[PDB]
């Protein structure tokens, strides 16, 4: 299914502090992670934030050994099966997390934050979405929408990094395939679901089968060869795990 990426919450947004303190959860001693599903572990170098949804109430679940996972009930269920209902420690709306600072595995970009995405599926994945605007058309379009409507989304405009670091070279779409595809397909909105599904498949196929890594341990290797190795490295290093639905 997916790789679940453990994105560490390092500094919680002010609006969330009372909550975390009320529940005796300290993000500096305890390891509290947002668990974001991805199909493309090799793109984790290019994370520029992570996305949660204000439309979702997340559970905070005790995963064991000092680790806590922030995700939907449904996804936590699926992780544990690998009870029928798992009670969280507490629940938290995505809006409450916005602006929190995070450490995302392998990301070269610094000072990452939790940002909103209005199209994140609750019924698919974990409710938390990795953000790699160089290579994910959805991510590129949401990033552009955030920068254009910061008041709507409840963010600082300068939280959106619009200066993208290339991580995969393709001959067909350049070094930032998502930018190329979104401009060339004239995709206007995060809500353009069918168009974005098409762009995503194009990006994934060209990137995976014809891409070359520009960064990390496997720099210069084909994505096709690198990606399972990046996956295994993340898993061995405790930064990720496999998530099936």
């Amino acid at each position: 299914g997916y790789v679940g990426i453990k994105i560490r919450l390092t500094d919680v947004a002010p609006q969330a502090q009372e909550l975390f303190k009320k529940e005796s959860l300290d993000v500096k001693e305890n390891k509290v992670y947002l668990v974001a599903a991805t199909l493309r572990p090799e793109t984790m170098y290019g994370q520029t934030c992570c996305f949660v949804s204000p439309k979702i109430d997340y559970g905070v679940f005790d995963a064991g050994n000092g680790d806590y996972f922030i995700t939907t009930e449904r996804a936590f269920k699926n992780m544990s099966f690998e009870r029928g209902y798992y009670k969280p420690l507490f629940t938290i709306n995505g809006k409450t997390l916005i602006g929190s600072r995070i450490d995302a595995p392998y990301a070269v970009n610094k000072n990452l934050r939790v940002l909103p995405m209005e199209t994140v599926l609750a019924t698919k994945g974990t409710g938390v979405v990795t953000c790699v605007p160089s290579d994910s058309p959805d991510d590129f379009v949401t990033t552009r929408d955030l920068a254009n409507k910061p008041e709507y989304y409840g963010i600082e405009k300068d939280w959106v990094q619009t200066d993208i670091v290339p991580i995969v070279h393709t001959e067909k779409y350049g070094d930032k395939c998502a930018e190329f595809l979104v401009n060339d397909l004239k995709i206007q909105s995060p809500k353009d679901s069918v168009q974005l599904a098409n762009a995503k498949e194009l990006a994934y196929k060209e990137g995976f089968y014809n891409g070359t890594m520009l960064i990390g341990k496997y720099k210069g290797d084909k994505v096709e060869d690198a990606a399972p190795k990046v996956k295994q490295d993340l898993i061995d290093e405790g930064l990720a795990f496999v998530y099936n639905e």
